[PDB]
């Protein structure tokens, strides 16, 4: 059992998310993604080891035959996931960094002794380190996993295997109130004139919270907005919106393609339909009605219509989302929203291990 990642933070959280390169995992076709997880001695969950990448069927090398059944395994890049913590909290952060650069050392003495074998739940020399196996349904192989030894891999970090993802609150968004908000709201998608536009629209109504209204307006329609963007660009199927209807020849599998998912920058991670949460039912309506026209003065009806009702209907911008973060206090939690940085930023890469 690998523990859940916790949900709630007191102020804005960060999660990073570490490929690794000089070896591989092999698993049980159909496996879970988790085979365990590293933590401190204090027993406080640092990270988890995950399958990542699908890099073809797993042959276990001829030399290595040990009578045990291989069967339809599948061999994978190994992921280090990141447990969130709270974004200034430093020795949080350096423990994941530290423990992140321990475990690909521990993997380099691994592939020269045990190649082709599961890592083993052990502590570390120093005792900081413990790892823990919840799959040991699993083998740990050198390069791409083929050959039966290694060609002396250190096991490394770089930055394009590497993201991270940021938790805020919701009603933060477009109040540029810290620097992680100022951060977010430099995303190439998000348009802050959206906000005086909202306030333009409704002088004559009464608005419970004119200001959060604004907000969650302008971050709603920039994501509407973006979709439609990239729905046009790549020419993705958005509902029943058919990009052929428009001569458009798709260039993407979908919304989770990486090329699209790269195409956010700042991708968001929460479903877009949750932030309306956060807003009384009229004010939430009120928004929510004044964002047709946007799209609908930006792209053509049909994909105007199928853009809105796929976000209404609970509509994820790619894929499943982190839909039950929570901040501020513990007893009265708000909604957090989350945002993976496809690629990490300067102000960022404190918290990422390098490779010494
Ligand atoms: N509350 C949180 N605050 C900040 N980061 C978080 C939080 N919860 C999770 N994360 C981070 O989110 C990342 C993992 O996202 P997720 O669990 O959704 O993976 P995934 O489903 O495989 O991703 P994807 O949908 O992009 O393929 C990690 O970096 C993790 O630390
Ligand atoms: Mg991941
Ligand atoms: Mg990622």
């Amino acid at each position: 059992a690998t523990p859940d990642f916790p949900t709630h933070f007191p102020k804005s959280s960060i999660g990073i998310e570490n490929e690794l390169a000089g070896l591989v995992v092999a698993m049980p076709a159909n496996s879970a993604q988790k085979f365990g997880y590293v933590k401190s001695a204090q027993g406080d969950a640092l990270f988890m080891l995950t399958k990542d990448m699908n890099q073809g069927s797993y042959q276990r090398p001829p030399s290595l035959q040990d009578g045990k059944n291989y069967q339809n395994w599948q061999t994978h890049t190994v992921e280090l996931v990141s447990y969130p913590c709270e974004m200034d909290d430093k020795a949080a952060v350096e423990t994941r960094k530290q423990a992140m650069l321990w475990l690909a050392t521990h993997f380099t003495t691994h592939i020269d002794q045990s190649n082709h074998q599961p890592l083993a739940p052990i502590q570390s020399e120093d005792g900081r380190f413990v790892i823990e196996i919840t799959n040991a349904k699993h083998v740990i192989a050198a390069g791409n996993g083929i050959s039966a030894e290694s060609q002396g891999q250190t096991i490394t970090m770089t930055p394009s295997g590497q993201q991270a993802t940021v938790g805020v609150a919701a009603k933060g968004f477009g109040t540029s109130a810290t620097p992680e908000l100022r951060l977010l709201e430099s995303a190439p998608w998000y348009q802050k004139s959206l906000k005086s536009q909202f306030a333009s629209l409704t002088s004559a109504e009464n608005l419970d919270d004119k200001e959060l209204a604004a907000n969650v307006f302008a971050y709603l329609t920039s994501i509407y907005l973006k979709t439609a963007e990239l729905a046009k660009k790549f020419g993705i199927y958005i509902n029943e919106w058919d990009p052929m209807s428009e001569q458009i020849t798709p260039n993407a599998n979908g919304l989770t393609d990486p090329k699209v998912k790269n195409a956010w920058e700042i991708l968001p991670r929460t479903k877009p339909s949750k932030i309306v949460e956060i807003l009384s039912k009229s004010d939430a309506k009120a928004v929510m009605k004044h964002i047709k026209p946007q799209l609908q003065s930006r792209y053509s009806e049909s994909l105007s219509k199928n853009v809105f009702q796929y976000f209404q209907d609970g509509g994820e911008v790619a894929g499943h989302g982190i839909n039950n973060a929570t901040v501020g206090d513990k007893h009265s939690p708000e909604l957090a929203i989350l945002f993976e940085f496809r690629t990490v930023p300067n102000e960022l890469q404190s918290y990422l291990p390098k490779t010494e």
